[PDB]
Order: structure tokens, then C-alpha cells, then sequence
């Protein structure tokens, strides 16, 4: 309801409630592909930002995986953003990059976690977000960690429901 705060107009086509459709696609060096089902809630309060919830589901059992949540800043009429995130694994982290058009990508810079999360650590993470032709929501995540140089992890594509 509130009026959306001209900061984050650049990013006003990631706004809504989503869900993933076909599920999202999980893939490493170092694990069997596996998929999952994703609700992904990008909203406002009227701030210079959006907040995002991002939670994950065995596509089969439902069962909670990965979740996530955070906010989305933006360099006032720039197209400069920045993303910070906390994430149930125990981590947390600082991304920054750029949106043009209806895609934005990002990189870490900062990533911090708790004293017990599992093996292997993430060092670095990309992601890209992007409307398609077709008005749904993509996002992509690669990642390197202790063992492994950046490659793809995640790929899914969003339906709007709200
Ligand atoms: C930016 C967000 C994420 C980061 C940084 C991240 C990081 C990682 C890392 C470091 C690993 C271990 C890699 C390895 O075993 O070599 C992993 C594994 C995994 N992640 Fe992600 N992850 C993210 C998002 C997600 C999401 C959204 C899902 C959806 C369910 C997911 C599901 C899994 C699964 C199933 C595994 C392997 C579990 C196993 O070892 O059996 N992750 N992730």
C-alpha cells in the first residue's frame, strides 16, 4: 500500500510474491543434481529498498531446506545496488553490482559465518536476477568454496502469485 520509494524504482520488477515454476535445479561438481520448490517474497515498506524472504522445500516431503532473508539498497538514481543476506546455514553476506533493464547481477564481497557451519565453506557467490520475456523471475547462483571454483549451484525460474 504505501507509495514505492523512487530509490527503488530500478528494481520495482522484483516485487511480489513467487513461486517456483518448474522447481528450482540444484547442481555442484560434487552432488547428484536435485530440485526444489522455492516461495520468494520481495516486498516494501516504502523505504530506499526492498526486503526479501527466500525459502526453500523438498519438492517431494515439503520439508524446510535453505532459507534466506534480507534487504536490497540502491545508490540513489544509480543503478548501483547492494544486497545483504542472512541465511539458515549460518551465514551471512554483502553482494554488490548493478541492474540494467530488467537484470541485475551481483558478487559478494563479504561473507561471514557462524563457528560450527558445515563443511565445505562457501568463499564466494554470484547471482543473477532477471525478468523474462514471459513476466517470470529467474535467478541464478554460482559459488566457490574451500574446494571448488566458481561454478553453478542454483538455477529456477518464478511464478507470479501475488
Ligand atoms: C546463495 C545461497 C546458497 C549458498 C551460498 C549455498 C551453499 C552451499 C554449499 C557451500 C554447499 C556444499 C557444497 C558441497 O557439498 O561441496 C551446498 C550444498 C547444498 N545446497 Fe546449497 N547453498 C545455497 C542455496 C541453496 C538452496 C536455495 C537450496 C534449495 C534446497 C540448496 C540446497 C542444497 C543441497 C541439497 C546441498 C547438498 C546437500 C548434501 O550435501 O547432500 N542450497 N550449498
Amino acid at each position: 500500500p504505501p507509495k514505492m520509494n523512487p530509490v527503488v524504482e530500478p528494481l520495482s520488477w522484483m516485487l511480489g510474491t513467487w513461486l517456483s515454476d518448474p522447481p528450482g535445479a540444484g547442481t555442484y561438481p560434487t552432488l547428484q543434481p536435485f530440485q526444489y520448490l522455492e516461495e520468494v517474497h520481495i516486498s516494501h515498506v516504502g523505504q530506499p529498498m526492498l526486503n526479501f524472504s527466500f525459502n526453500s522445500f523438498h519438492p517431494d516431503t515439503r520439508k524446510p531446506m535453505h532459507r534466506e532473508c534480507g534487504f536490497i539498497r540502491l545508490k540513489p538514481d544509480t543503478n548501483k545496488v547492494a544486497f545483504v543476506s542472512a541465511q539458515n546455514t549460518g551465514v551471512v553476506e554483502v553482494e554488490e553490482g548493478e541492474v540494467n533493464g530488467q537484470e541485475l547481477c551481483i558478487a559478494s564481497h563479504s561473507i561471514a559465518r557462524i563457528s560450527f557451519a558445515k563443511e565445505p565453506h562457501v568463499e564466494q557467490i554470484t547471482r543473477k536476477f532477471r525478468l523474462n520475456s514471459e513476466g517470470k523471475l529467474e535467478q541464478t547462483v554460482s559459488m566457490a568454496t574451500t574446494t571448488q571454483p566458481m561454478t553453478q549451484h542454483l538455477h529456477v525460474t518464478y511464478k507470479k502469485v501475488t
